[PDB]
């Protein structure tokens, strides 16, 4: 399935080399820029802890995602992995639980020291 595929040949994208981010590019997007701190970004996307049990979707609030990236608004690894993506890319990521809640975990989505899966759809970014 897609997270197995992801470890198997997804790419490291992390600065330490740890595999505690991987991902691969499932669809391409158009453009050349990935953005930068301090973008307000909009996604589409759907998440799930690697073994099922918890599941979340933007199309579950019938609206993208918003956020403003490399603030720590949202768990390391979307700081991390939202930036490598282009306008238009769909990504999967597999992330340990360094890049995400660690082992105190947060109650009900997310147990200690979880690994998480997502699929992100990057719609756009604007400057701040
Ligand atoms: C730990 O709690 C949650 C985790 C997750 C979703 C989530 C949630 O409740 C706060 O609720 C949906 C909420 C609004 O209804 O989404 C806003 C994004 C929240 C940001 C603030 C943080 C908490 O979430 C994240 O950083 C990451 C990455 C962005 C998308 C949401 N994601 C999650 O960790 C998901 C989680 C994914 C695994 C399956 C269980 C939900």
């Amino acid at each position: 399935g897609a997270p197995a595929t992801v470890t198997e040949q997804g790419e490291d994208i992390t600065s330490k080399k740890d595999r505690g981010v991987l991902k691969i590019v499932k669809r391409v997007g158009n453009g050349e820029e990935t953005p930068m701190i301090g973008d307000k970004v909009y996604v589409h996307y759907k998440g799930k802890l690697s073994n099922g049990k918890k599941f979340d979707s933007s199309h579950d609030r019938n609206e993208p995602f918003v956020f403003s990236l490399g603030k720590g608004q949202v768990i390391k690894a979307w700081d991390i992995g939202v930036a490598t993506m282009k306008k238009g890319e769909i990504a999967h990521l597999l992330i340990k639980p360094e890049y995400a809640y660690g082992s105190a975990g947060s109650l009900p989505k997310i147990p200690s020291n979880a690994t998480l899966f997502f699929e992100i759809e990057l719609l756009d970014f604007k400057g701040e």
